[PDB]
């Protein structure tokens, strides 16, 4: 034989090991419309109807938003918009209430509950009405047979909705 010493400069004592990481995908939608009927005298919603243009999804990541439109997610070509229709608002007090409505995603419709939290009701600077409130709720992918080809392991079955609204009076 013969004896050698390592060139530490061009020697790597290396290893690769695979692991998993859980993170939240957070997203919103840039293009939606809503109709809002609300009574500041009683803190009650009368009508809340929302249409969201699926195409305008934004999860902060270009190629994911594209992929979201595909046949194995939103199927945007066939079902371009998702919709919420309030059916009933059960007031708890002037800050909180339970909202029940129909959510439709890719042509499957289901009745859901959102927790309404009224952030603020005012007459503005100019003397016209404003309101600020939030709706939230967990819905289940499985209940809307949504993205069924993706496992509930890879992607959580639960979607948490956070609707944050500031809104002013009309006409």
């Amino acid at each position: 034989m013969k004896e050698y010493t390592l060139d530490k400069a061009h020697t790597d004592v290396g290893f690769k090991i695979k692991h998993l990481q859980i993170s939240n995908v957070k997203g919103n939608f840039k293009d939606y419309s809503a109709v809002i009927d609300f009574d500041p005298a009683s803190a009650e919603f009368k009508k809340l109807d929302v249409t969201i243009k699926i195409a305008s999804v934004n999860t902060e990541n270009q190629t994911r938003d594209n992929h979201l439109q595909q046949d194995d997610f939103f199927k945007a070509k066939k079902y371009p918009d998702m919709t919420f229709t309030m059916k009933k608002y059960e007031k708890i007090d002037n800050e909180k209430g339970k909202m029940t409505g129909t959510l439709t995603i890719a042509g499957v419709s289901k009745d859901i509950v959102l927790d309404a939290e009224i952030g603020g009701v005012a007459k503005g600077k100019d003397g016209k009405e404003k309101i600020g409130f939030s709706l939230n709720g967990k819905i289940k992918r499985s209940d809307f047979k949504f993205a069924t080809s993706t496992s509930t392991i890879t992607l959580s079955d639960d979607i948490n909705l956070c609707i944050e609204v500031e809104a002013n009076e009309k006409e």
